[PDB]
């Protein structure tokens, strides 16, 4: 299984890439951010593991950061993984009253603090949370940090493929994916959970994967 990696963006901003094994034949690359606030730091998504978020965490204490906070993209277990695993640090965790409820539904360990808002400032003027309305899942949601102009669009940035659709809304997809294109046109770097990070035409080329999805789901 590959390491955790930790890359540096900008001052500030970090992207943690963590990994899964499908099953034999390769592995999932998973994609978040850690946002730095002066000392305090905030985790964009755990990795897959407790053991991971652990890892990831270490990194930054080691070198005098405080985890203030994580948020939380989306209910799966590669947002979620590190959410019990932080409970028992007394890390504060966040997610939408929406994602706890598909946790507790899908008998995982829920985030220790939830927000009903659509737009939630997890830090004022620095973290944005928003939700666009479903698509990757019902609960899926972004981040936007407004000094930096980047947006972690996590599972909902799906520029080559929808990939899997069990959990997924594709009637509401493309209306969902043109309120984002809409919002965060300045976005100077768009960050995918599964994808190469790219500038803001990633958010048209998710429109065009979820109309092409939703016209192919209605033929049969
Ligand atoms: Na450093
Ligand atoms: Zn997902
Ligand atoms: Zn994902």
């Amino acid at each position: 299984l590959p390491d955790l990696k930790i890359e540096k963006l900008e001052e500030g901003v970090f992207v943690h890439t963590s990994f899964e094994e499908v099953n034999g034949w390769g592995v999932v690359t998973k994609h978040g951010l850690v946002v730095l606030v002066n000392t305090d730091a905030y985790l964009i998504d755990t990795p897959f593991t407790a053991t991971d978020t652990e890892k990831l965490v270490n990194w930054f204490v080691e070198r005098g950061y405080e985890i203030k906070g994580t948020i939380s993209s989306h209910f799966h277990s590669d947002s979620t993984g590190g959410i019990e695993w932080l409970n028992s640090q007394s890390i504060p965790t966040y997610a939408s009253e929406l994602t706890n409820e598909l946790l507790k539904k899908s008998g995982k360990v829920q985030a220790k603090y939830s927000f009903s808002e659509v737009s939630y400032w997890l830090v004022k003027n620095k973290i944005e949370v928003f939700y666009p309305g479903p698509g990757h899942t019902q609960d899926n949601l972004v981040v936007w940090l407004p000094e930096s102009k980047i947006l972690f669009g996590g599972c909902f940035i799906k520029p080559h493929g929808l990939g899997n659709l069990g959990d997924a809304n594709l009637e509401a997809w493309p209306k969902s994916a043109k309120i984002l294109m809409s919002k965060y046109g300045k976005a100077k770097l768009v960050v995918s959970s599964h994808s190469e990070k790219g500038d803001a035409s990633l958010m048209k080329r998710t429109w065009e994967q979820a109309l092409k999805g939703l016209k192919e789901s209605k033929k049969t």
